[PDB]
């Protein structure tokens, strides 16, 4: 029913702890949100269950940084911890490898292997259960957060070159480390046994996440943000040199 079309790529499976890395070139225009996040599906339901989510969100008005967040508490009463981190070159101008490391003890955010944030204890202790890995591209109705939405900048595209997912195996990883690679995806194709395409929306989101805006071209998974009725991708995928 909404007038804009966004997209979401999500793992069908959820995991308890792990290390997640994605090689991406984000999308950005005033009013947009381009993300990588861990999400306990169902957190949005206000039936008393806990909210469990860890985010990496590039806010459209500020492509030179991304906002990190941990959402706990419960629907209607979220507990948050927004912080901002510089990305250079800008997130929408080059590929970067974004990483999330989630253990019982801490959550670490990395960009090209460098730590930009590590939260220990506190909210992390409430990230119980499982979370799936997701990526989406949409626009928020909160102008103070993402900027007034500039429709003239559409269409926008977020490119994912590859993903790595590691199992949390404390003390049992390569050389006595804490993680063991589980699977990787180079996105030469859309693997439907591993991923799903989002078809939903939520209050505060001006767009409908639709499977129409997920494309697979030349080694990459593309998420698109377009006006409704103009869902398409015909250009070239950027190079990751
Ligand atoms: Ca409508
Ligand atoms: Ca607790
Ligand atoms: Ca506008
Ligand atoms: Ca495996
Ligand atoms: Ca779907
Ligand atoms: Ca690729």
């Amino acid at each position: 029913m909404k007038d804009f079309s966004g997209a979401e790529l999500y793992t069908l499976e959820e995991y308890q702890y792990g290390k997640f890395e994605a090689r991406m070139k984000m999308a950005a225009a005033s009013g947009t949100v381009s993300s990588m996040f861990l999400y306990q599906n169902g957190s949005e339901i206000a039936d008393g269950r806990p909210w469990v989510e860890v985010d990496i969100e590039v806010l459209g008005k500020s492509p030179g940084s991304f906002q990190s967040n941990i959402i706990t508490g419960k629907a209607g009463a979220q507990k948050t911890s927004e912080k901002h981190h510089a990305v250079s070159p800008a997130a929408d101008q080059a590929f970067h490898t974004y990483g999330l490391e989630w253990t019982p003890n801490y959550v670490r955010w990395t960009v090209d292997g460098q730590e930009v944030r590590k939260t220990e204890g506190g909210q992390v202790s409430n990230l119980t259960g499982t979370q799936g890995l997701r990526f989406n591209l949409w626009s928020s109705e909160s102008a103070a957060w993402v900027g007034q939405f500039d429709e003239s900048k559409l269409p926008l595209f977020q490119f994912i070159n590859w993903v790595k997912v590691y199992k949390y195996t404390p003390g049992q990883g390569e050389g006595g480390s804490d993680f063991t690679l589980d699977w990787t995806d180079n996105f030469d194709t859309f693997d439907g046994s591993r991923w799903g395409k989002g078809d939903y929306t939520f209050d505060g989101n001006r767009v409908d996440l639709t499977d129409k805006n997920i494309y697979s071209r030349d080694g990459m998974l593309i998420l698109a943000l377009t006006r409704k009725g103009q869902e398409s991708f015909n250009g070239q995928v950027p190079r990751d040199d």
